[PDB]
């Protein structure tokens, strides 16, 4: 079995697993929408309560189940509970990456294309001296809109430009070139280039935009929105359900990601603090890098009161429509939008391969398939399936919904519930401990136990005809992967 090569390469892949698309998409829109800094205090607070502690346990689950050559959850569950229930739950570890990787690698794909198009100069040039915003806008959002082909009419038909679908080519064969040399050579490899490379693009860009000046707004009075805390909005609901849900999004939680790559590291090396420390360099990246780059530029240009309005249009508008205008008004804005997608594209990279490791690793440990074929088995079903993401509008919406987030959030109570409450709470946590160049706190034990499930299970209570061939679509592949496990099972 593959084992990680180094204790750095180890830190760097799992950060470059939780520092992807979402951590600099999805999160600024996120903040922006719930009050800024009102929401940092509870992002804080879910990520000491939720992240922190589920992180260590799906570092400990996966080391676990690696030991005995599992990398995956069907196998892990029923390791740690041996019932048939334990085994069709645990294929949601491989239909939620599976599923999320169908329209992330698109995304992914839309990223390397206008770092393309931008570092060549084939970008839409608005006129000078705009006196309205709109005439500067609307010629990226048809550059966006002409890339993916968003319908004209009332047919829910996207239509991809010939070059979007090439690039989408090249980017699942960057993937496969990665992945089909495995976790030391491939992705370990990867990730001490790309990850020092993503924070210094970040660091770039965060200077650059922390200059940004209008008689409208500054870049510090978009910092000062984001992290002035608001004490009021603690009392809404809606404010924790989007930080824990972005605590699980950011940190790649729930995936059955960080469990498999969790599943190469060896029996005795540590899990406390190379999870601490891989953790909180996604935070780093995720609060103080990707939150200082898009909402303080839009707040520069717009104030906070418009840049707020224009998050609530979108992650997708947001990104790639409204950060590229923004930097057209600038000397060097064209490369300062190269880089913005070259950043994205590295995040993105580092993250699609962590989520296609898990079909890949149950295909080697279960299936006895070598590398090469699990790796291009795994591929040609991500890229057959993303058609209908890239053809069929608000598919992706759907997908990102049911395996995105409501999947992610009961698979991370679920494989808690497992660990900690059905494997054993004294033997979870000495596994948890174990090799570890520094122990757990031991209040975190009663965190794991008590706190942390109790606090997902009250968030989540207190939480158009072609969305079904979406639906049908990705219940086949449950049912898919249900018959590779029985399949499994009958070799076993
Ligand atoms: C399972 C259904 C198979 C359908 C194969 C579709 C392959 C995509 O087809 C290509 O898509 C591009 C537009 O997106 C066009 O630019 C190309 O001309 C077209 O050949
Ligand atoms: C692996 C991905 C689905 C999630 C990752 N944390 C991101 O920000 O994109
Ligand atoms: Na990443």
């Amino acid at each position: 079995r593959e084992h990680w090569a180094t204790r750095l390469g180890l830190i760097l892949a799992m950060a470059g697993n939780a520092v992807g698309l979402c951590n600099f998409l999805r999160f600024p829109v996120q903040a922006a929408e719930n009050g800024g800094g009102a929401f940092m205090i509870p992002y804080i607070i879910a990520f000491l309560l939720v992240g922190i502690p589920l992180m260590w346990i799906e570092w400990a689950m996966g080391r676990y189940g690696g030991a005995q050559g599992h990398g995956t959850t069907p196998a892990i569950f029923y390791l740690l509970w041996r019932n048939r229930f334990a085994k069709i739950l645990g294929v949601f570890g491989l239909w939620i990456p599976l599923v999320v990787a169908i329209y992330y690698v698109y995304i992914e794909s839309w990223t390397l294309g206008f770092a393309i198009k931008f570092l060549v100069g084939l970008v839409p040039e608005p006129p000078p001296n705009a006196t309205d915003p709109d005439s500067i806008l609307r010629p990226f959002k048809e550059f966006l809109y002409s890339y993916i082909g968003v319908p004209k009419g009332d047919e829910p038909i996207l239509k991809p430009s010939l070059f979007a679908y090439i690039v989408f080519l090249i980017t699942m064969f960057i993937n496969v070139s990665i992945l089909i040399r495995g976790i030391s050579k491939g992705i370990e490899r990867f990730a001490k280039i790309a990850m020092p490379t993503l924070f210094i693009l970040a660091v770039f860009l965060v200077i650059r935009v922390f200059l940004l000046e209008t008689p409208n707004g500054t870049a510090a009075d978009g910092l000062n929105f984001l992290w002035t805390p608001d004490f009021e909005k603690l009392k809404d609901p809606g404010v924790w359900i989007a930080a824990v849900g972005q605590i699980f999004f950011t940190l790649s939680l729930g995936f059955g990601a960080i469990i498999t790559y969790a599943s190469y590291v060896r029996k005795d090396q540590d899990i406390v603090l190379s999870g601490l420390t891989a953790a909180t360099l996604n935070e780093k990246a995720s609060v103080i890098l990707g939150g200082s780059i898009s909402i303080p530029a839009a707040v520069a240009f717009f104030g906070v009161a418009n840049a707020v309005a224009i998050a609530k249009a979108g992650a997708f508008n947001l990104g790639f429509i409204t950060l590229p205008a923004i930097f057209s008004q600038t000397a060097g804005g064209t490369f300062l939008g190269f880089l913005w997608f070259f950043l994205l594209f590295f995040a993105g990279l580092t993250s699609s391969i962590a989520i296609m490791q898990p079909m890949i690793a149950f295909l080697e440990d279960e299936l006895k398939l070598s590398r090469k074929h699990a790796v291009l088995w795994t591929a040609a079903i991500v890229f057959f399936s993303a058609h209908l993401v890239m053809f069929l509008n608000k598919s992706l919406d759907e997908m990102d919904f049911w395996a995105g987030t409501i999947g992610v959030v009961f698979f991370g109570l679920t494989e808690l519930i497992i660990f900690f409450w059905i494997f054993g709470a004294d033997k979870a946590w000495e596994e948890i401990n174990r090799g570890g160049i520094i122990k757990v706190p031991r209040i975190y034990y009663y965190v794991m136990r008590y706190i942390t499930p109790a606090f997902l299970a009250v968030l989540l209570v207190v939480w158009h005809w072609t969305v079904w061939i979406t639906r049908f679509y990705i219940i086949g592949l449950f049912l898919f992967l249900t018959f590779l496990v029985f399949l499994a099972e009958r070799r076993r």
